[PDB]
């Protein structure tokens, strides 16, 4: 089970404090996947190929992370990688009950498929994509909320 | 106020959750109008006329059951169909206090029209058809989450 | 499921809430059962001698209302009376999540069991019992929360 | 921190409930400022344009009120008037830990800037602007949720 | 309304988060009251006494905050200091609802009575006095969440 | 972080969602202890010893598993087995705020510590020890909600 964890998103962009969880889980798992959904259906502001580049290198200090773009079910992901626990964080925004409705979704699509929360800082604990998001569309300042190597891209486009 | 009730809904799809409710509320009344709402706000996956052939399919073993299609306000369906009772279903994932909140609204709008709710069984609590809308879009299979009269229309 | 449905509660007072949901399900199931648990663990501010006889007082317009004290498991009580259906009211300040894994309960000691919710006016929407005994072990004014034919009563 | 508050909202439209906040809030305040957003990332029905009017035409009779539009960083506008407290409304359907999130992000973004929180009345507890919207959209009767001022507006 | 406002509560004891909100309200009313409230019903860790002398020592930075004892209801207070705002915070486990619930008892109550809600500083959204007696009664240390003037008082 | 877990709880009675909890997280785990507190202020139904025997009994079967009874502050008991991770459940009844507040006082008592959740099986979703409690209390049947193994030590 401690082999390998998948973390999956959208990552629309990373931020402090996805790199939490990032963090605390890659000392847990032997080999942590970052997973980065299409997400066509939301409409990300940033590319695919945007989200995947920025969090592999806001992770390049994690040298058991591997950061992949996946399309499909994330069910079908995790059989693919042998993995049986996926990786998600608990924020004081998050739907707590959706999370658990998504942790059954998927051990009904994968029936060995564990989910396990863990918390980002305190500090982190309010922060979220969408604010991001936000701040940057409104030309404002979000270096703040953000790996700084990342931020003059998002910044810009 | 026990003649007839109406349970509305946008169906994209039927999921064996909303089924539960039918179930047990078609025991409760005379008679059950199971509503479909065009719900063009929403975007719906499937079409209207979609979405009331699937209800049709899946309740047409409870006799005491008819589906509609609706464009207009629910309170005016029920003012429509003389009834006085709208069925709702509590899942996990429902949003309380916006039920609250529709049930007052809907009774604003017609003031005899009380809100009554229903729970799913326990296996079905989590169910959404925004999971089976997930699970079809990336081509995975949904079929343990729908009433199977429905699954050849949603999968292919 | 239509014959008889059990509104239970400690009821410690019966408060304007809890009519709103006695005049709403009396006006559904042909008969109901009022049912008001002892409740020894919560530490009631009224016996359950006082507490039947308020509700009793409070209901005595519904005429198809009758209304026990209860010692006993619900899902029991509903039993020896031929009862599927429980009656709870769905607050502002209700625990939802609670309610659901009570009903879920009930059913798991007695597999016939069902619960309804139902909602209250709006204007009672956030009273609670709760909020009289504060009122009342304060000296303070509750009479426009409880029904006026106990308020010589819990006013001591 | 008494000298100026601001009130932001999409208001789309202005609904009563809207009001019972600008009532209470300009009673604390010497000066209010209503801020009507563009929020074009949500889709307003209205235009920014026939937001501002409505709400203007809303708030004529509290003198101590003005509304603007403003289309950048709520946090910046605040800079601007040296006003150091966002005006909130927390009703019942209030996502809590969400207003609590952007409380601190607009602190984030502006270090003085404190929100404060207000209640609407009871009766308006349960209102929403997407009501208004829903009904609206659905050929309906939305004056009873909305101020006088607008209604006229409201049926362009 | 700008004149006073008073911010009542068990405080059992006084921590970082009561401070910061009486830090943000004594800088919007002309004065603040902060008001102990016996609360006998909990069976608070700390006395009134020992709970009113820690708020005073904790406030005696602000000049304009005076703190009190008081025994009986909260809306009757108000109205000796004819005061028209209670103050409260809103911390990540605040309960949202009985927030609103309470807020509607006081001013059914006393009509006058508004109920404005303040949030602390970030890195004090979790603190709660029930934290602090569980690690005093742990014989721990928790001088990390409370103001430095009262920790000898509380500790061990 | 894997080397070992603790997950402490009242266990009062231990059910069978905290044993999915076990069996997960001894999954994940080299070696879990699960630590039973005192709990004194929460007046349990079973005496430590007795709810220590039982989370004995029904972990028997997890040979990475062992069991303790403890008296003070958890933070410290993870320090004392070099431990920096605690392990909790997330059910549908959970207080997740109030998780997340445990979690960050924990950190704030003991700087390494994390807190991580699993879930138990949806079956379990909505099993608590105070419906057992009920139950028992009122001489019912809740061997469908425990180990089979602590069954006898609990019914009556
Ligand atoms: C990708 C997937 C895991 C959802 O991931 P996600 O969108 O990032 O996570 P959620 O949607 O639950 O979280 C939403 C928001 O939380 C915020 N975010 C999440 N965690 C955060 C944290 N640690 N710090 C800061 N922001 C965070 C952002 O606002 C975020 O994204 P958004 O605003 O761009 O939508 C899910 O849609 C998926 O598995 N897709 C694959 C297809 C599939 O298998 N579907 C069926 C699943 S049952
Ligand atoms: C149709 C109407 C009743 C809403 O019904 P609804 O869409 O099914 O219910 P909600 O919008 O509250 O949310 C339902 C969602 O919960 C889930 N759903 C509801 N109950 C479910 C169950 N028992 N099992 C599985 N899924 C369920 C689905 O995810 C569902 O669909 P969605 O993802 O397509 O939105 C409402 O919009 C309406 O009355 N429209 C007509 C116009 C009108 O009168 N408007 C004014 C109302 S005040
Ligand atoms: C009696 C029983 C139904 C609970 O009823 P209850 O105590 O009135 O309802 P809850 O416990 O869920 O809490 C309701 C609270 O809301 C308030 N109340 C409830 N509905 C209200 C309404 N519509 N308006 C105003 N106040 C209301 C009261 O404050 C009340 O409790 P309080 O006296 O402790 O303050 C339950 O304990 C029971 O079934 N006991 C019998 C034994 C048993 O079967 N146990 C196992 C059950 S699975
Ligand atoms: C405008 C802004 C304050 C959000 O305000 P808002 O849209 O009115 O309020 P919210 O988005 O939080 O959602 C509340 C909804 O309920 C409505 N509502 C709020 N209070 C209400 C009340 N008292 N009665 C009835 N309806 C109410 C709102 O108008 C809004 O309606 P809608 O989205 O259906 O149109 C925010 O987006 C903003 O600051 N934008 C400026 C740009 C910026 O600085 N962004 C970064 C912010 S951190
Ligand atoms: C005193 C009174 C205001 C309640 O205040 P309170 O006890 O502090 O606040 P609540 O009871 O609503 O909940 C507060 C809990 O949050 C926490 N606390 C509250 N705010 C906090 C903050 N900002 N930071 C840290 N801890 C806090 C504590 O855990 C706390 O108290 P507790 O553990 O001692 O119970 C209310 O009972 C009252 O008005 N009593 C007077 C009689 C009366 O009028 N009754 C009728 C009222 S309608
Ligand atoms: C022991 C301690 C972990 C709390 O654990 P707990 O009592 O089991 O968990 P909570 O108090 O958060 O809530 C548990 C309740 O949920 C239910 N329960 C919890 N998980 C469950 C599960 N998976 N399945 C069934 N029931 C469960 C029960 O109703 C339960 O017990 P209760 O009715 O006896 O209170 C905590 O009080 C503690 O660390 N004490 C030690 C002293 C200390 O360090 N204090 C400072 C901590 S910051």
């Amino acid at each position: 089970m401690q082999k390998i964890g998948i973390y999956p998103g959208t990552f629309d962009p990373v931020t402090n404090g996805h790199i939490d969880i990032i963090h605390r889980s890659s000392e847990l798992f032997e080999k942590l996947i970052v997973a980065v959904a299409h997400s066509s259906a939301k409409n990300p502001m940033f590319s695919l190929d945007e989200r995947l580049k920025m969090i592999q290198l806001a992770t390049k200090s994690f040298k058991n992370v591997e950061c992949v773009a996946f399309e499909g079910l994330l069910a079908n992901l995790a059989k693919e990688y042998h993995c049986k626990v996926l990786v998600r964080g608990l924020r004081v925004v998050s739907d707590f009950e959706y999370e658990l409705q998504m942790g059954y979704a998927n051990k009904s699509l994968n029936h060995e498929l564990e989910t396990l929360y863990f918390m980002p800082t305190l500090q982190n604990a309010f922060i979220s994509s969408s604010i991001v998001r936000s701040i940057i569309a409104h030309k404002g300042d979000a270096s703040h909320l953000v790996p700084k190597e990342i931020y003059p891209l998002i910044s810009k486009a």
